[PDB]
């Protein structure tokens, strides 16, 4: 009774329940629920107490250069509050939280949390080392921290708990609602590639269509991988149905027996196309009837070299993969040719695949090497199915840290997707450091949670995973994630009901909205929750007056919150928007990929000023966006002055105006160069650089940024208009174009010493959120194959094409936006 209401409050966190067994044709969820229950208690266990409630966010990685030059005589001040006294202390970078403790002792035991976040500085690292203290060093600001008690560790409570050949009999397809013919096709797959192929007789398509035929394939029995997909797809030539079986289950076990599978319909490559997972919509699909009842030469290492020295995007040709196979003993000396390598493996043959195996066994150089992630990456996507393979990947994972495993987080749990079966050394990866992490935990719930809601295709996969991952996480975080899922559906059902409600927005809406959010606060609307995408922050009540309904085409909410924290040194306000009608699951990809980039810049010591704001998908078209504050687009800034044709000087003009001192405008223009040439680089690099100035913002102290990502004749790379050149002082050169290309160049170069990582995280994006021409894109933008010099001129190009085209484009835009 009370263990069956648990899993009623597990159902509706989830979003999905996870003890249905109505679309499942064996016991493999099920079995996945009970295999995770060790992992999850194994960690449960060791983790430590006391640093687990308290999460300290720290890094390993050094202290930048820009961040160095930011503090002199080696000296951080830090200011102490408790109760009404605040005393500011002499601290060194090099400090533990332990240390700097004793000193606001013997001036004249506690923890030292940030003030107005749910943010600790604790553990035996040094202070130079917690995040918090990076980013306000960063932004110029003073490290405001409060003396107060360790929360208590009790509040993170759990509660206890053969040589024939292989063969298909297609029976026939039907559908409840369909003079054209039709024919199945059926395919044994393992990691795209396809090992054999049949296909029964093309007939009449009715309602009901039977063949009774066995189709043999030309695979034996025995030469079946673990990991190896029946699937089957429906030609009417074009596709209409899909549906995936894997022939040898999760207990090793040959499938057998009879099957009536519902299909898939169709909308190249596809992360769904994979799924084993069957359509719930028994009432309205396709369904299959099916029965199963059964030392080398010096040209040679040229050549070897040349092949693991191309991109991954580039494609193996059955020379270059019998010349790998053949000296695979060498190809294991260099970590780089292992997805290659492991590219040319006939997984369709029995004694080739005990081979690779016994490879495995000799992994000597690829336990020693340096992680890469890229290279790690490459291992878990479509191309490789055999288990074995793919945990040499999770295996190098293990070593990242927490402040590594946030910032691949997402595409890790994207990468799920790509595994045979629902348990996995990647599940159970995600798992582990969710549970060990209140960060990673938090964040995990809501990437599980968004695909939940809106994949079909994988919800049945990822709720097994938060069920077992909310299994762990603590009653505490239990309540914090049913506050903040209470919230969240609440202010969902305002949004669309708003809409509902010409693009105009009238007097009448405005006072529906007020109506709506006034008797939210009164009912059942929380006190307080922790912000989804900024996990540190708590939110208070509605500021209901400055909520209001935007005049844009979506019609979305503009909310603003008290924080809940007494100890905030501001009354600033938490801006979140509400919208329907965007897909935000490709706004949380792309805004992943630049959060990577600016860490790949840090690792150059630069800093391009990137504004990759919050962003959590809840649902289909559906979720929430952070509010960058003092924020107005591009397109306003030139309506004002102009109205609909465009002025050069209105740019330059508004950070004038919007600047007290001329110290802070040089401030404010030496922003604008350094984030205009961050949000250059990392568009052009992404295919997304064409972009329309209503969806390009500036901050009141000069930070360029895009926003909206969702869903991406004269063309350019990127925006470098006219405007954008006059604040740089340009219409000639500048002593400030001249630094924006300088920085343009050193960031362009610096993303292409990660080449493999882009092209990898780029294309399992377009796989799981968004052709193989699509993907290739990313190829030429990061010019593989060519030397520093030369690409440093391309990039120089592209910048020369944005000030030919000058206006051009913008104003093609703006036409194509009055129809
Ligand atoms: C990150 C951010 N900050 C601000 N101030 N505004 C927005 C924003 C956005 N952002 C956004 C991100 C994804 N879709 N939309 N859309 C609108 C529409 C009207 C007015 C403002 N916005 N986004």
């Amino acid at each position: 009774e009370e263990s069956q209401a648990f899993q009623r409050q597990l159902t509706a966190l989830i979003g999905y329940d996870v003890t249905d067994v109505s679309n499942v044709h064996d016991d493999e969820l099920e079995f996945t629920r009970r295999g995770l229950v060790t992992p999850r208690m194994a960690e449960v266990a060791s983790r430590d107490p006391k640093l687990y409630a308290m999460h300290p966010w720290v890094t390993s990685k050094p202290l930048p250069e820009y961040l160095w030059k930011k503090i002199a005589n080696n000296c951080i001040f830090i200011v102490i509050h408790r109760s009404t006294t605040s005393q500011t202390i002499k601290v060194s970078p090099d400090d533990t939280p332990g240390a700097i403790l004793q000193s606001f002792f013997t001036k004249m035991d506690f923890v030292l949390r940030v003030c107005g976040r749910d943010e600790y500085l604790v553990g035996e690292t040094p202070i130079k080392n917690f995040q918090w203290v990076r980013h306000c060093l960063k932004n110029g600001e003073e490290i405001h921290v409060v003396l107060d008690t360790p929360p208590d560790p009790a509040l993170d409570e759990v509660r206890k708990e053969c040589d024939r050949k292989f063969r298909v009999k297609i029976r026939g397809i039907d559908i409840p609602v369909l003079d054209l013919t039709v024919f199945v096709e059926a395919n044994i797959q393992h990691g795209q590639q396809v090992l054999c192929q049949r296909r029964t007789s093309p007939k009449p398509f009715t309602e009901e269509v039977l063949w009774n035929v066995w189709l043999e394939f030309s695979i034996k029995i025995k030469d079946l991988p673990k990991g190896a997909l029946l699937n089957l797809q429906i030609y009417c030539v074009q596709l209409l149905y899909y549906v995936n079986l894997l022939l040898i289950d999760h207990r090793f076990l040959l499938r057998r027996g009879e099957y009536v599978l519902h299909m898939w319909q169709i909308s190249s490559f596809n992360a769904d196309k994979l799924t084993s997972a069957t359509n719930p919509d028994k009432e309205n699909s396709m369904s299959i009837s099916i029965l199963l009842d059964n030392e080398m030469p010096n040209q040679l290492r040229k050549q070897l070299e040349a092949i693991i020295a191309t991109d991954p995007l580039n494609p193996l040709t059955a020379e270059d993969k019998e010349l790998l196979w053949h000296f695979r003993y060498e190809s294991l000396k260099h970590p780089k040719a292992y997805p290659k390598l492991f590219s040319s493996v006939k997984w369709g043959q029995q004694e080739i695949v005990a081979k690779t195996y016994q490879l495995l066994a000799r992994r000597e150089v690829w336990d020693q090497s340096a992680l890469d992630v890229g290279l790690t990456m490459q291992l878990l996507d479509c191309n490789f199915s055999d288990e074995n393979v793919r945990a040499i990947a999770v295996q190098k994972l293990e070593s990242l840290e927490d402040d590594d495993v946030l910032h691949y987080l997402l595409q890790l749990v994207q990468a799920v997707k790509f595994e045979p079966y629902h348990d996995s050394a990647l599940a159970r990866f995600l798992l582990k450091r969710g549970l060990r992490n209140k960060r990673i935990g938090h964040f995990l719930f809501w990437f599980l949670r968004s695909e939940i809601a809106q994949s079909r295709h994988y919800q049945q996969r990822f709720a097994v995973i938060l069920e077992a991952y909310l299994r762990g996480c603590g009653t505490a975080m239990l309540h914090d994630f049913t506050q903040q899922v209470q919230v969240i559906e609440m202010l969902q059902k305002v949004t669309l009901d708003i809409k509902s409600l010409k693009y105009d927005v009238s007097s009448q809406v405005i006072s529906q909205l007020k109506q709506k959010l006034e008797n939210l606060q009164n009912s059942q609307l929380p006190e307080s929750f922790r912000v989804p995408y900024d996990p540190g922050l708590k939110a208070g009540a509605l500021a209901i007056e400055k909520c209001k309904v935007m005049a844009s085409k979506k019609k979305p909410l503009w909310l603003e919150f008290k924080c809940a924290d007494p100890t905030a040194l501001s009354n600033e306000t938490i801006g979140i928007i509400f919208k329907h009608g965007d897909d935000l699951r490709q706004d949380m990809l792309i805004l992943q990929i630049l959060r990577i980039m600016e860490s790949i810049w840090e690792t150059e010591s630069l800093d391009l000023c990137l504004l990759p704001y919050g962003c959590i998908s809840t649902g289909d078209k559906i979720g929430m966006i952070e509010i960058v504050k003092d924020a107005t687009t591009i397109a306003k800034i030139q309506q004002s002055t102009v109205g609909n044709a465009f002025k050069d000087e209105v740019l330059n003009h508004w950070l004038k105006e919007k600047s007290p001192t001329e110290e802070k405008f040089q401030a404010a223009v030496e922003r604008f160069v350094y984030s205009c040439a961050g949000y250059c680089v990392a568009t052009f690099v992404l295919g997304i650089g064409d972009r329309h100035n209503d969806n390009i913002m500036i901050t009141e102290t000069g930070n360029l940024f895009h926003i909206d990502f969702g869903h991406i004749k004269e063309r350019v790379p990127f925006v470098l208009t006219p405007d954008f050149l006059f604040v740089m002082g340009t219409s000639k050169t500048s002593p400030h174009f001249q630094k924006f290309q300088d920085i343009c160049v050193k960031a362009y170069l610096a993303l292409r010493h990660h080449t493999n990582l882009l092209i990898i995280l780029f294309s399992m994006m377009l796989m799981t959120g968004m052709s193989k021409e699509d993907i290739e894109y990313i190829r030429d933008a990061l010019t593989v194959g060519k030397n520093e010099e030369d690409a440093k001129k391309y990039f120089l190009d592209q910048i020369e094409v944005c000030r030919d085209k000058g206006w051009t484009v913008q104003f093609n835009w703006f036409l194509h936006l009055v129809l």
